[PDB]
């Protein structure tokens, strides 16, 4: 089960470690999908109908053209990176994990997070350049920690991190 979001942007469906995402841009619609290891997202615009997005939304099947990536299948004018595994530091909180790339204003970025003790606990990486981090706690969204790493801005070093997720596991 997909949660799904629409908006003029586009549509984005959402599993605590995926998204699919068709952003209505520039000439007709892009696609992005990412999973708990791979990121891939379309050069040019892709064959998908707001039809087909309704369909998906009301049935759970996504299109076939998704399904192909899902199994390795990936067309020819697509971007595709591996991604860093989840964080270290988070793991034993079964975080979500989300990516924001360059349709929303990013250098490709990873974000482990978690909810807890109503704050939002986030490690933002770059998937082009891992070292980069943003160990992030805070009452915001998890894409702060993406724009705290996007304008490096100092964040938690590693110790401070593990000492506001011990104290919340």
């Amino acid at each position: 089960m997909y949660s799904v979001k629409k908006s003029k942007s586009g549509y984005i469906f959402d599993k605590p470690r995926e998204r699919i995402a068709f952003m209505f841009l520039k000439d007709g619609t892009y696609f992005m999908y990412h999973d708990g290891r791979i990121l891939c997202y379309s050069l040019k615009p892709v064959d998908v109908s707001r039809e087909e997005l309704e369909e998906f939304e009301r049935t759970g099947e996504p299109p076939e053209l998704i399904k192909r990536v899902k199994a390795g299948k990936y067309p020819e004018n697509c971007v595709v990176k591996e991604l860093p595994p989840i964080d270290k530091g988070l793991a034993q909180l079964n975080p979500n994990r989300k990516c924001v790339i360059i349709f929303t204003g990013f250098q490709d970025t990873v974000i482990d997070y978690v909810e807890c003790n109503g704050e939002t606990l986030a490690v933002a990486r770059l998937i082009d350049e891992p070292g980069k981090v943003c160990r992030f706690a805070g009452k915001g969204n998890y894409k702060v920690a993406a724009v705290k790493l996007k304008r490096n801005e100092p964040c938690l070093t590693r110790e401070e991190f593990l000492k506001k997720v011990e104290e919340c596991r």
